[PDB]
């Protein structure tokens, strides 16, 4: 099946205002630069983003100038001409609305209450949609939390039965109208709504995994935002999965979440796969064409892993933009990201940056030796890996944040759709590198494992295993002569073929 | 208030049904060695054992002549004519009954399973004790699984019912029938229903911490089996605890119970004073009136942490008393126990047995270098910590097993006796010294700290504290943007 490749389109309100497609210093990236055959390359446009109001419906910023809203709408579904397969969906939340202090988090968490409040809700995605000519609904609440997340799994189911229905009506059943969510890549975000991953995922085409800002000047060591694999040189992490309500043992906890790890999309893929009832085809790998520049980074080591003075505040505190060659990071005032587009440029303008690669984490990065800068950012190359990564686990795809950062050709964009559709492209011999692999392995990803049945009246030394209803137990120490199951003598390991 | 001395007596039905005052031979131990005086000394004695017949329902040992059961049983309650706070309780259950290979482990199981099979037993336990003359029933199921622990509470509950009615019915307000059983007193076998202590230690007056057995033949090295604290050089032991249907975070299992550690009396106490629900009032330290055997040991260390030969199956599988000096062992066809009775007598005898004493674990033990054996047990030196540890502690007091493996003197009682009521013994300049405590932390023993309220909309950094719902939490990781209860970041570290 063809791999899906969910390119998010963000357009800030104020550039939909005043939209142009004549004028970068506008509109730094128009719809116009998405021909028909960069429209082929996609499955899905997310146009970013829509928010909730205090009345707890979907909406768009009320600043919005609604005709411009819709035209540049129009200018996305205009491609589906071009791609039969394209779908335009909308993204509701976004760091900025949605994280717990965001201007309308209290919308978010209000609207999935109740069956009311959910209904009414859901109801209003469904207008949106068929109101500007949208294919599907996608949220990214940064992110639900404790007594959230029943809310939202059911907001999130009934949006489904909607647009379903909607489907029927429309009879649009040769292109279904789809529903996805964009979720936590770290483990620390991901730990608020881990313990219910299949419920979240139950009701959704695609969970799109935001595996990025890994790394950052928000940490004390400089680091790849988006290692693939890991790199023992490299930071690690406590693992926050093993502090979510799941009910498992000790023993359970530590051989699911080992700690400390590095922090990882393989470790985010891999964590998501550990859970029962996450289907590996409904995951879908997130890439940025963005980069995360840092300073005040020591030299020796290409300036990975490093301390820095880099501030890590919102917004930026300064006025002092250090990220030689950055125009855009002068213009959007803030030298800690750039876009591909503009690192490009970088890289092109001969400013002293040399371009580095890391075979463990299989991702590239900048290093200013010169005025001590390290920037992380992934490219075409990058992609590489990342496709096959896809292909190897089976994944439902790759997303990337965003399509208004790629360069003017598309090339990172042309780069994915060629590692999963080009004929004349190989890489049956590409090697993966010997770079850190997740291998928690959790009560739900349990190995098929063999042992004698258990028997009754037996008395076990330690570390013996046996069979019994399904699965393989072991004793955690010796002269049991309980059954395995509920008592705490038994540790689940293996599955019984 | 004054400090339990709860003591187990235990008197096979063999000796119950040939009962004698007058030879030690037949009757090691009749009811006249407890005079007077030794009764005042204590609070309880616990008749052991009673079972779970086929009928689920309590009763006497099948074999027993009722006649003279009743007959050892009055002596006992005659006994409160000389203390009007002593209890003669009787005790159902015990390691050869009830133990998962026991003969009447189904009783057990059974006779807790249904609300009409709790209602049976409940209502026999009460019949049994009316009857009898006793004082209040001990359960010493050792001991239910995890999934019949909602039953073993639900009957317990129903004997609490009973009894309390028992108690008006009977005017009993100033001695009230009580109820209490006999706990485990390590990891392993506490694991199985710890996660559930509030809800067992409820209904019950007292919960007897059996804290010895902590050693045996049964384990590769010689060990103290009941060490009040932790000798580093000692074995350490895999924390069940962290397996307990607990639900606990990994964080919150990591730090109530520390793995590897180390298998003691203090470890014991603590891990349950970590939950909460369960006063220290309730608990009672249990004491051994009895040694255990190793032989083969190697030297060294005075016989401890060594490897040895000793069988660890019971029934002793074989007829080599190699125990010197001790005829109680060949009386009892095993050389792997001796009552302190007989230890006594062992070590006054000049056999070649030199008592050692660790400072760590605060016990002694007995070493014998020609023919390489050792003996871990307590007495009345051991025995000065435990007491102050249980005064310090603010337990319900000390329990042992047994009265009949006492001396003839009543020693040991009389030392408990003596470091909880004598007005000329002194225990405040006693060391209780620099061997390991347990240093887990739970929901129920959390320190009292002061920390800033949390304030809603505020961000912190790993490792901030913050007081929240009576409570003070500490952040696991950092920019924590919610509430404590609410973000799963916070670690509740303390209280008030
Ligand atoms: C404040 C506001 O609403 N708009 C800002 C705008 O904010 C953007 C940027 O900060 C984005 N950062 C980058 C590197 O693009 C940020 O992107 C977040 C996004 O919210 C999350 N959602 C996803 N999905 C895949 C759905 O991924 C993340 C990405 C980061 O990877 O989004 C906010 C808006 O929430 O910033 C510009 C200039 O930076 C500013 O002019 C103004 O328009
Ligand atoms: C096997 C039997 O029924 N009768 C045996 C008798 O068995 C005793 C002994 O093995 C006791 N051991 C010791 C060291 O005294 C054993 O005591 C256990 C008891 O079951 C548990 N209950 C408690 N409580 C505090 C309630 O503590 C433990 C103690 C060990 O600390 O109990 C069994 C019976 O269950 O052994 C004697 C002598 O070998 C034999 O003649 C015969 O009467």
């Amino acid at each position: 099946t063809r791999k899906a490749v969910i390119g998010y389109y963000f357009i800030p309100t104020n550039q939909i205002n005043n939209y142009t497609e004549t004028d970068t210093s506008v509109v730094p990236f128009p719809v116009s630069n998405i021909t028909p055959a960069k429209a082929k390359q996609l499955t899905h446009i997310n146009f970013s983003f829509l928010d909730i109001n205090s009345n707890l419906e979907c909406a768009w910023d009320p600043a919005t100038n609604d005709a411009k809203a819709r035209d540049v709408v129009n200018r996305l579904t205009a491609l589906k001409a071009h791609n039969p397969s394209l779908r335009i969906m909308f993204s509701i939340g976004g760091w900025y609305y949605s994280n717990d202090l965001g201007v309308s988090h209290a919308n978010y968490v209000n609207a999935v209450k109740t069956p009311a409040s959910r209904a009414k809700f859901a109801q209003s995605c469904v207008r949106i949609m068929k109101d500007y000519g949208f294919d599907g609904v996608d949220i990214d609440w940064e992110y639900p939390q404790a007594a959230e997340v029943d809310g939202f799994i059911a907001a999130l189911q009934e949006i489904r039965t909607l647009l379903n229905q909607q489907t029927i009506t429309d009879g649009r059943q040769a292109l279904p109208y789809q529903l996805t969510i964009a979720g936590a890549g770290g483990a620390f975000f991901l730990s608020r709504y881990y313990s219910k991953l299949a419920q979240i995922v139950a009701p959704l085409d695609y969970i799109n995994l935001m595996t990025y800002d890994l790394a950052g000047p928000w940490e004390k060591v400089t680091n790849h935002q988006a290692a693939l694999f890991g790199d023992a040189a490299g930071p690690t992490f406590y693992n926050a999965l093993r502090e979510a309500n799941l009910g498992w043992s000790w023993e359970e906890l530590t051989r699911a979440f080992p700690s400390p790890f590095s922090l990882t999309v393989d470790a985010a893929v891999q964590q998501h796969l550990m859970m029962e009832g996450v289907p590996s085809a409904k995951i879908v790998m997130g890439v940025p064409f963005y980069g995360r520049a840092f300073k005040g980074v020591s030299g020796g080591n290409g300036g990975q892993y490093s301390s820095h003075s880099t501030p890590g505040e919102d917004p930026y505190p300064s006025t002092d933009y250090w990220l030689v060659g950055c125009e855009e990071c002068v213009r959007d005032k803030d030298p800690r990201i750039a876009s591909y587009r503009q690192l490009e440029q970088m890289l092109q303008g001969n400013y002293g940056y040399q371009r580095l690669w890391n075979d463990k984490t299989k991702t590239p990065y900048l290093y200013h030796a010169q005025n001590g800068l390290f920037v992380t950012y992934d490219d075409a190359e990058s992609f590489k890996y990342k496709a096959k990564y896809i292909k190897q686990q089976q994944l439902g795809g790759v997303m990337f944040w965003h399509l208004g950062q790629d360069n003017r050709n598309g090339d990172l964009l042309a780069a994915l759709d060629r590692y999963f559709n080009a004929a004349d492209y190989d890489d049956s011999q590409l090697d993966m590198g010997t770079g850190l692999r997740y291998t928690g392995v959790g009560p739900g990803n349990l190995p098929i494992m063999t042992a004698p049945a258990y028997v009754p009246g037996t008395t076990y030394a330690q570390g013996a295993l046996v069979s019994y209803q399904g699965y393989v137990w072991q004793t955690k120490w010796g002269y049991i002569t309980s059954a395995p199951g509920s008592d705490s003598a038994w540790l689940k390991v293996g599955r019984v073929a």
